C-alpha cells in the first residue's frame, strides 16, 4: 500500500467466530495455510477423521464469511473394488474402481507396481441404476479385437453392460448400459468379473451370489462378449466356486476376487488347464455390519 508499517511491540487483535464448522463427519479442520490467489483466499488444512489425521483444502472464497459454505475437499487417492490391467493398445496401466467422482472411474499409470503412480481418477462410466441399494457396483473390464466392455452390477439381481471402440479407450463409457441377465437378488448379487478362455473365443462370467451356507460363484459363458451368457455351474451345490466344492475349512465364503489371469492384458485371458481363483474369505462365525467382516485372500486350485 501506501506505505511500510511496522509491527507492534504489544498486540491488541479483533476475531471472528468459527468461520467454519467440518463438513463430511469429519471432527476438525486445523494446522491452515492460505495463499491469495486472483483475489480470493485459497487454504489447506488438516482434518481430523474418526481419530485419523488427513488433509483438506477449502473450495475458493472470496470474503471471509464464505469460508463456512464452500467445500471442504478431501486429498484422497482411493481406488476401492479396483480392476488392474494393462491396455496394451495404448501402453498405458489401468486401475479402474468406484466410489471415486461419478460411477465408474479409472486411473491411469506408467509403472502398476507403485501404489502411489496412479493419475487422479478419470470418468470411466457415469450411468445410474433402478431398483437398487447400492447403485451400481464391481465393475469390471475386457477387451476383444474390437470393443472394449464394461460389465458391473447392482445387489439387485441384474448384470450390466455398456460397450465402447477400443480405439476410444482409455475413456468414459457414458451414461447408458444394457442389462445382460437378470435373476433374484440372491442370484446375481454382485462381483461380476468376465475373462476370455486361452486359446478360444469364449467367454466366462462368474457373479457371486448369496447362499444358504455362505458366498458362492455362478459360472456362465458366451461366445461373443456383446452376446448372451449360458449356465455353466451356477447352483449352491453345484457352483462355479463354493463352499460345496471349495476344499476351504477356513471360510464358508468364496467371495468378490479374480481368477488368476496368464496375460495381463486387457483380454483378461485365462487358462482353464491350470484354472485358480484369488477369493476374499472369512472366518465362518464372523459376523457384525458388514463393513467390519474379517475378510483375507485365498487361493483356489482346480482339482482335475
Ligand atoms: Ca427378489
Amino acid at each position: 500500500g501506501a506505505m511500510t508499517c511496522d509491527l507492534p511491540t504489544t498486540y491488541k487483535w479483533n476475531s471472528t467466530g468459527a468461520l467454519a464448522q467440518p463438513k463430511n463427519g469429519w471432527t476438525s479442520l486445523k494446522d491452515f495455510t492460505h495463499v491469495p490467489y486472483n483475489g480470493q483466499h485459497l487454504v489447506y488444512g488438516s482434518m481430523v477423521s474418526g481419530g485419523s489425521y488427513g488433509s483438506m483444502n477449502f473450495g475458493l472464497f472470496t470474503d471471509w464469511n464464505g469460508m463456512g459454505s464452500v467445500s471442504q475437499n478431501k486429498m484422497s487417492q482411493a481406488a476401492v473394488a479396483p480392476t488392474l490391467f494393462y491396455f496394451a493398445p495404448k501402453k498405458v496401466w489401468i486401475l479402474a474402481h468406484q466410489w471415486g467422482p461419478t460411477s465408474f472411474s479409472y486411473r491411469t499409470s506408467s509403472d502398476p507396481t507403485n501404489p502411489n503412480g496412479w493419475s487422479s481418477p478419470q470418468p470411466l462410466f457415469t450411468g445410474t441404476i433402478s431398483g437398487s441399494s447400492t447403485g451400481v457396483i464391481d465393475q469390471t473390464v475386457i477387451g476383444d479385437d474390437t470393443n472394449m466392455y464394461l460389465f458391473f452390477a447392482g445387489d439387485n439381481g441384474k448384470i450390466y453392460r455398456a460397450s465402447m471402440p477400443i480405439g476410444n479407450f482409455p475413456g468414459s463409457f457414458g451414461s447408458s448400459s444394457t442389462v445382460v441377465m437378470s435373476d433374484s437378488t440372491n442370484n446375481l448379487f454382485e462381483a461380476v468379473q468376465v475373462y476370455k478362455l486361452q486359446g478360444q473365443t469364449k467367454y466366462l462370467m462368474i457373479v457371486e451370489a448369496i447362499g444358504s451356507q455362505g458366498r458362492y460363484f455362478r459360472s456362465f459363458t458366451a461366445t461373443s462378449l456383446g452376446g448372451s451368457w449360458t449356465p455353466n455351474a451356477a447352483t449352491e451345490s453345484s457352483p462355479f466356486a463354493g463352499k460345496a466344492n471349495s476344499g476351504a475349512t477356513w471360510t464358508n465364503d468364496i467371495s468378490h476376487g479374480d481368477l488368476i489371469r496368464v496375460t495381463n492384458d486387457q483380454t483378461m485371458t485365462v487358462d482353464p488347464c491350470n484354472l485358480q481363483l484369488l477369493y476374499q474369505g472369512r472366518a465362518p462365525n464372523s459376523g457384525g455390519s458388514y463393513n467390519n467382516l474379517p475378510y483375507r485372500p485365498g487361493l483356489l486350485t482346480l482339482q482335475r
